[PDB]
């Protein structure tokens, strides 16, 4: 077992490994530390109070989870999993560690063609991997999107959110589908080559007009998958709008690019293109490798039906912490 050292950082106690060094806040809270092990730059999210309630329970064992399956060079993974507990009874914090990128997708967006093209084939290939594991992002935006210095860019998830969302979670629809990421691709990507926000609403009524402008009002055969009588009187009483021509107004824009933007932000997701589709798009010739885009392994989210007590995800948590691998 390691020796631990004890630190104050911003209101916040850090116990953690000697092996990491120079800790210093940037964010749950997050450090940047030095790994002495491997000499790499590396970030810490410690849980805040991961057991107070079955709700963060269960959140703490599905990050966990998550970030151990995680095996993908376009989306966050584990370096270590640390607790300074050394029995289950006593544990009651939990640490987390992967590799520093250093700043997001807004810090860098203060960029080419050939810049927008490498950035969103890097989101679109690490989509298809967690897409491939039957799991929805929900959150895609500029500040989930960790950079480095080469431009590499990995898909995080740090927990305004309304502009990166699809309309259908807007409408409160209960059945969305991974589409709904494509649709946060294509409202960042937009933002890449036009440098403003697509989408900028004040509110959720707002964010679906400030669509609806672009994408027009739902077509008949969208209208007939609308369940909710509130929905459709909604939607069918505003003003009706045709699709725009998304060739006028990204002009200016690499057509190859505009093309791509029209098959991402088509307003039925059951039309959206998906990730996989997306990455053999024209717009994507200089970087597709159909051998070098991965899916990932088996991804086991039964634990997402289970109503268990809050010992019961702090135990499954503690059996995480204890089996986990790091990467050679
Ligand atoms: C309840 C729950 C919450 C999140 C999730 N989740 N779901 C996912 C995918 C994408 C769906 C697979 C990922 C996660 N969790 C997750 O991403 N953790 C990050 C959150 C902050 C992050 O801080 C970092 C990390 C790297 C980094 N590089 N640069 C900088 C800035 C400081 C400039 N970084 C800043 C982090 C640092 C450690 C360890 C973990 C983490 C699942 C469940
Ligand atoms: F104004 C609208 C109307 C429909 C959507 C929408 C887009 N894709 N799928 C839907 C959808 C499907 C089934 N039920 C729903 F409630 C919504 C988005 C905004």
């Amino acid at each position: 077992r390691p020796t631990f050292y004890r630190q104050e950082l911003n209101k916040t106690i850090w116990e953690v490994p000697e092996r990491y060094q120079n800790l210093s806040p940037v964010g749950g809270s997050v450090c940047a530390a030095f790994d002495t092990k491997t000499g790499l730059r590396v970030a810490v999210k410690k849980l805040s109070r991961p057991f107070q309630s079955i709700i963060h329970a269960k959140r703490t064992y599905r990050e966990l989870r998550l970030l151990k399956h995680m095996k993908h060079e376009n989306v966050i993974g584990l370096l270590d999993v640390f607790t300074p507990a050394r029995s289950l009874e006593e544990f009651n914090d939990v640490y987390l560690v992967t590799h520093l990128m250093g700043a997001d997708l807004n810090n860098i967006v203060k960029l080419t063609d050939d810049h927008v093209q490498f950035l969103i084939y890097q989101i679109l290939r690490g989509l298809k991997y967690i897409h491939s594991a039957d799991i929805i992002h929900r959150d895609l935006k500029p500040s989930n999107l960790a950079v480095n210095e080469d431009c590499e860019l990995k898909i995080l998830d740090f927990g305004a959110t309304r502009w990166y969302r699809a309309p259908e979670i807007m409408l409160n629809w209960m059945h969305y589908n991974q589409t709904v990421d494509i649709w946060s691709v294509g409202c960042i990507m937009a933002e890449l080559l036009t440098g403003r926000t697509l989408f900028p609403g004040t509110d959720h009524i707002d964010q679906l007009k400030l669509i609806l402008r672009l994408v027009g009002t739902p077509g008949a055969e969208l209208l007939k998958k609308i369940s909710s009588e509130s929905a459709r009187n909604y939607i069918q009483s505003l003003t009706q709008m045709p699709k725009m021509n998304f060739a006028n107004v990204f002009i200016g824009a690499n057509p190859l690019a505009v093309d791509l933007l029209e098959k991402m932000l088509v307003l039925d997701s059951d039309k959206r293109i998906t990730a996989a589709q997306a990455l053999a798009h024209a717009y994507f010739a200089q970087y597709h490798d159909p051998d070098d885009e991965p899916v990932a392994d088996p991804y086991d989210q039964s634990f997402e039906s289970r109503d268990l007590l809050i010992d019961e995800w702090k135990s499954l948590t503690y059996d995480e912490v204890i089996s986990f691998v790091p990467p050679p």
